[PDB]
């Protein structure tokens, strides 16, 4: 099959221990910018003292900083507020005596070489919070409920407004706020004022009223507005920061129902609406690129209370591809694959060399189930939650299950090479994964019961594994921890001696294992989303193919920091299948057109009343968000209003 050579020397000398001597309670990890190798770890104890080391080398040596903090007792709980990009900023939020008259934090804008002390002007209730676009813009919620801003990384604070309940960070320095009158936060619910401020609190704008919550996805801004002398709410969309808004084409929920962003983009949102009361489950919407038109994507998807368990997954390594997790009627739970971006969900397929468990009513037909966040909500054999990483092109790892349903048995590895179409199980049992070097190196840690001392390596994919002791005295395994972004070659072990307990990290650097570059010859032509190659629109999909250039299994060489994932789009014709029904319009059965609803029902009827006069004017269709196609199909349909076909039944005044 073929496998590495002289291995064991290559990585022998590239395993760096490091002990962590003063080490128990609340053992933090952050990384400090990309491509720089600054780990910080930060340990806390309860009798009081506080250990913070820093590391330069990808984790191999740390050096001991807690003297940098003036060996103060930092509070966890707001943990370390890293800043965004390369920036180097680090906020720490130290404990205070239960007299002062404000908190106190440590700054570092040098990647934790120098820490300045920092008292405040007021005690902060929740972690400082960077702009996107400027670093050194920072806002903060005291505990008296303000909104404070720093314009120079934390030395200079002021309350720019009073009682606010949340605050966020918009694009170019704006923020918005949610502010109430009466007593608290809890006692204005679904009655706060929903604030806009452009220049740092210098002006303001009241951009809602009547507001339960609001947020952030992509180019959109939602906001739950509470109905007139009803218990009721519904969302609301602003593609203009709060200037002018549009009613959502979604239904209205209780107060016992929540609305969650699932994932939000530059074209469109995934909606999840609660269905109403205790279910455990809701339904899931996709938008238009407005944010306004909803089409049902997905019934009976799992996702517990507003905290708030879901096994919503991006497959982030191939384009329009999403699993999740939904309810079946015998309350059973499946796993469901997307490839078009919520357009038709699917069970995943089977493995061809894996065998049907007892979930199945089919000894050999069945599917792959994922676990998921919910699987590790229930104290399942989980350790982990899929990986994919967008670098390693197609590739998807997670905990399975092959069966009907979601077993409750110790589960197994897979791998996908493909965004999730094929399945094939990686490795027997639980374990810990991580992607090296855009995919390749894959890594393994077996999830045990007891003390381990090996790993597990590939460098064709999870195709071909190799065993490597990074110990001679084992230890109980931990996490892993390797540089955001899936590019080192380096990896972290973490985990604690046999006790009289001291916790120790193995790094290990593949520079040897992975010695020869990868060249032209390496790589290959690889169409994403094949389904039929003899076809004209094989791998259509929103409108456009992707070929990529992709690692031959084959080859063992080294991608490199700076590798560049090469794909070229091909543009398909339109076909009606790339548009949605726009406002008042539907899919009878099978057939691809959009005709027109006979009457409109439900939360369809209160948008044809309650709405705006250019989302009723349709159009019978719309271009699937972010579809590419050319060419082909046009629906061209004369922009027909139907604040008609409502009002029609209704008697109406003079
Ligand atoms: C699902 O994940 C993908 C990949 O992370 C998201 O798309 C990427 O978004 C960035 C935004 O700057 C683009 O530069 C990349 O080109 C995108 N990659 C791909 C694979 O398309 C995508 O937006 C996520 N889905 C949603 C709905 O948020
Ligand atoms: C793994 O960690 C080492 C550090 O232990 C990284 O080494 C850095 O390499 C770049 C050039 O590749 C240099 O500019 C740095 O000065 C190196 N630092 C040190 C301390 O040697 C190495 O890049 C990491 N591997 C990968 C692929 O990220
Ligand atoms: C972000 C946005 C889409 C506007 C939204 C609206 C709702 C909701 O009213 O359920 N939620 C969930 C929620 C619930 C309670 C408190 C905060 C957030 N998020």
């Amino acid at each position: 099959c073929g496998r590495v050579r002289d291995f064991v020397a290559k990585l022998a000398n590239n395993t760096h221990q490091h002990v962590f001597d003063d080490l128990r309670g609340s053992v933090s990890l952050s990384w400090v910018g990309d491509s720089t190798g600054v780990i910080l770890v930060l340990t806390t104890f309860h009798v009081g003292q506080s250990k913070l080391y820093r590391s330069e080398d990808y984790g191999k040596n740390f050096k001991d900083i807690t003297d940098l903090i003036n060996n103060t007792f930092i509070r966890t709980e707001f943990g370390m507020a890293i800043g965004p990009e390369n920036s180097g900023k680090v906020v720490l939020t130290a404990e205070v005596s239960g007299g002062s008259r404000g908190g106190r934090i440590f700054r570092s804008s040098d990647f934790a070489k120098n820490f300045v002390q920092t008292d405040l002007p007021f005690h902060p209730l929740t972690q400082m919070m960077y702009s996107p676009q400027n670093s050194d813009y920072l806002l903060a919620l005291s505990t008296e409920n303000g909104l404070w801003v720093s314009k120079n990384f934390g030395g200079k604070w002021e309350e720019i407004h009073k009682a606010v309940c949340l605050a966020k960070w918009g694009s170019d320095n704006t923020i918005f706020f949610t502010t109430y009158a009466n007593g608290s936060c809890k006692a204005d619910l679904g009655a706060l004022e929903l604030w806009r401020t452009s220049d740092l609190g210098k002006s303001f704008k009241t951009i809602g009223v009547k507001i339960y919550s609001f947020g952030l996805g992509g180019r959109f801004l939602f906001a739950s507005v509470m109905a007139d002398k009803d218990t009721t709410r519904r969302i609301h969309v602003s593609t203009d920061q709060g200037d002018t808004w549009s009613m959502a084409q979604l239904p209205s929920v209780g107060q016992e129902q929540f609305y969650s962003i699932l994932a939000a983009n530059d074209d469109m949102v995934f909606m999840h609406v609660d269905e109403p009361g205790d279910t455990g489950f809701g339904t899931i919407f996709t938008s238009d690129d407005r944010g306004i038109v909803y089409s049902k994507s997905l019934d009976r998807h799992l996702y517990t209370t507003t905290g708030g368990e879901t096994d919503f997954t991006n497959v982030t390594s191939l384009r329009g591809v999403y699993i999740t997790s939904v309810l079946s009627e015998d309350n059973s739970i499946q796993t469901m694959i997307t490839f078009d971006q919520g357009g038709r969900w699917t069970h995943l397929r089977k493995p061809e060399n894996s065998e049907c468990d007892a979930t199945a009513k089919n000894k050999n037909e069945c599917s792959l189930h994922i676990h998921a966040s919910y699987s590790i909500s229930q104290k399942l054999n989980v350790p982990m939650a899929p990986l994919s990483e967008p670098n390693a092109v197609g590739i998807v790892i997670a905990h399975g299950s092959v069966g009907d349903a979601i077993s409750v048995m110790v589960p197994d590895v897979y791998i996908s090479d493909d965004g999730g179409y094929s399945w094939t199980k990686m490795l027997e049992g639980p374990h810990y994964y991580t992607i090296l070097d855009s995919g390749g190196i894959i890594v393994a840690i077996e999830h045990s019961s007891r003390p381990i001392n090996v790993i597990k390596f590939s460098t064709d994919e999870g195709q071909c594994w190799q065993t490597y002791t990074f110990t001679r005295d084992p230890i109980y395994f931990t996490g892993l921890a390797s540089e955001p972004g899936a590019r080192s070659m380096n990896i972290s072990i973490w985990g604690f001696t046999e006790s009289t307990s001291q916790w120790v990290s193995y790094t290990i650097d593949f520079k040897d294992i992975l010695e020869r570059n990868c060249e032209e010859k390496d790589y290959t032509i690889w169409l994403a989303h094949s389904t039929d190659p003899e076809d004209y629109e094989d791998g259509c999909i929103l409108g456009y193919k992707e070929q990529f250039l992709r690692l031959r299994k084959s080859s063992m060489c080294q991608n490199g920091r700076d590798y560049v994932v090469t794909k070229q789009p091909s543009i398909c014709l339109c076909s009606l299948e790339d548009f949605l029904c726009d406002f008042g319009y539907y899919r009878p059965e099978n057939d691809s057109k959009c005709v027109e609803q006979p009457e409109l029902k439900g939360h369809d009827l209160e948008f044809c009343l309650y709405g705006r006069e250019e989302h009723l004017t349709t159009n019978g269709y719309r271009k699937i968000p972010g579809d590419k196609c050319q060419g082909g199909v046009n629906p061209v349909r004369e922009v027909k209003d139907l604040k008609k076909k409502c009002t029609s039944n209704f008697l109406s005044p003079e």
